[PDB]
């Protein structure tokens, strides 16, 4: 890596100097490094230039704002210092060139929106890998090849993607935060596809918000646009994007305009997942999904439309659909012959618990059971709100412990019960393992038991002890299966 080569597109006069790593932080700036001095949230990296020089950096690129002309080449203690205008905007392109353009050496799919980003990126990564890609994810639960996801500036993004390119990745599904896009953290990435999953009442604010977002997207390499037409903003944007794919399970495909599309024609929500019949511009089909709830049908259809748009054959996608797995502890289904369906979900807030019960109800011909508690030595305000949700959206509420820590366990349970119209209806069982057993052994064959609050977590905090305990293991053992 060479300062001269790195800067050729922007500064033709740049000195030839070997470069090791690229860093924004003067503290880690080692001998041979490139130090990038940017102006951020009241923080001015140019303050740290002499300290970086003193640690033996090979060269510095720095904001020109107030200090120099764009492409002005200076030299301090024999260290080249090159100044660039609007460096925050160009950091992605600069790091891209530094790391040999990693988004041009694999198929990068970006997923944006408030929800379904984790699940949709996981589905894209799993499905593409089943079709023979070596697949990776970058998002909220961390970066890596599938099954090896280790838990962030424009430089970090390009560096991480290059790391995945080096480990052999040929496909990467990336969560793009609303916050990342606006701060230019993905400004130079070549997206093969951009997936849109899903305080704006005054119509000037919707107009500004849209204008701000449309400007950003016009500046990115978005590749194929795949948009949820079940979202009202999704629809407006599809009207303006004649090449975008429309995806719907709520009858919002308008075939007069929308050129390419995919819609769920009917969904049977059953005791072990969802049977999805669909029509698309690529042809028709039926998918056996092992994911639970209406939102996971949407997420799966977005991943499908995206992979069809990129040229993956419909017959190969249909033949692998049944191998798609839940994100561990996210509406994760456990079934066994002649036993109640059991779902483990991490829902530990009033809103998450309501969504997970509504999701669970679709699959439930009999009674819906909710086994849950609330953390001790934490905010107590959600307790009566989670009681009232469980009483309303479930048929049987089984209230138990969930990380009581040092707090009197029955105290927490009382606060939960206080939120209910009829606390006497609720079952209380202390010992979470025993409360899960209660629900699972008493539930009928066509009942569903939702076990809420822990998801993937493999500990119960009682006092200051992290006891070995897993909802998933307890359920799997009661059902006579393997977690």
């Amino acid at each position: 890596r060479n300062l001269r080569d790195l800067l050729a597109p922007w500064v033709p006069d740049a000195p030839s100097r070997a470069l090791r790593e690229m860093t924004l932080d003067s503290r880690v700036a080692a001998a041979g490094d490139l130090f990038v001095a940017v102006v951020g949230h009241q923080a001015d990296g140019r303050r740290y230039i002499p300290q970086a020089i003193a640690q033996g950096v090979a060269a510095i690129i720095a904001e020109a704002k107030d200090e120099a002309t764009d492409g002005e080449i200076r030299e301090m203690h024999g260290v080249p210092v090159i100044y660039l205008s609007q460096l925050n905007e160009r950091l992605s392109a600069l790091a891209g060139r530094f790391y040999h353009e990693p988004s041009d050496n694999l198929r990068l799919v970006g997923v944006t929106g408030t929800n379904g980003k984790t699940t949709t990126t996981q589905l894209l990564a799993q499905w593409s890998q089943l079709l023979g890609e070596i697949s990776a994810v970058m998002g909220t639960v961390g970066n890596g090849l599938l099954g090896k996801v280790i838990p962030g500036s424009a430089v970090d993004v390009q560096h991480e993607l290059a790391g995945l390119v080096d480990q052999g990745a040929t496909f990467c599904a990336m969560e793009v935060s609303s916050h990342g896009l606006v701060q230019h953290r993905v400004a130079a990435l070549k997206f093969a596809a951009s997936v849109f999953t899903n305080h704006l009442d005054y119509h000037g604010d919707m107009e500004h918000y849209e204008a701000a977002k449309w400007l950003l997207y016009s500046e990115h390499h978005c590749g194929q646009a795949i948009i949820n037409a079940d979202d009202e903003v999704g629809r407006r944007w599809l009207a303006k994007l004649p090449d975008a794919v429309a995806v719907s399970m709520e009858d919002h495909i308008n075939p007069n305009c929308h050129g390419r599309w995919l819609k769920a024609t009917e969904v049977n929500y059953h005791d072990s997942g969802a049977t999805i019949r669909f029509s698309s511009s690529w042809g028709d089909g039926e998918i056996e999904s092992h994911l639970m709830g209406a939102f996971n049908v949407s997420n799966l259809l977005l991943a499908l439309a995206t992979l069809l748009a990129l040229g993956y054959p419909l017959a190969d996608l249909l033949k692998t659909a049944a191998r798609l797995q839940p994100v561990c502890g996210r509406m994760e289904v456990f079934t066994a012959p002649g036993k109640p369906t059991v779902v483990v979900d991490y829902a530990h807030t009033p809103d998450a618990l309501e969504k997970a019960l509504q999701a669970a109800r679709l699959h439930c011909a009999g009674k819906l059971w909710c086994v849950f508690g609330c953390g001790g030595d934490r905010d107590k305000g959600k307790r009566p709100l989670m009681g009232a949700i469980a009483e309303e959206f479930a048929d049987v509420a089984v209230v138990t412990d969930d990380n009581p820590r040092t707090e009197e366990p029955r105290a927490i349970i009382n606060d939960i019960l206080a939120g209910m119209l009829d606390a006497g209806h609720a079952k209380v069982m202390e010992g979470r393992a025993e409360a899960v057993t209660c629900a699972v052994m008493q539930a009928k064959e066509n009942d569903v038991v939702l076990v809420a609050g822990k998801g993937h977590e493999d500990y119960q905090i009682v006092g200051n002890q992290r006891l070995d305990y897993s909802d998933r293991v307890t359920v799997a053992r009661l059902l006579g299966v393997i977690a």
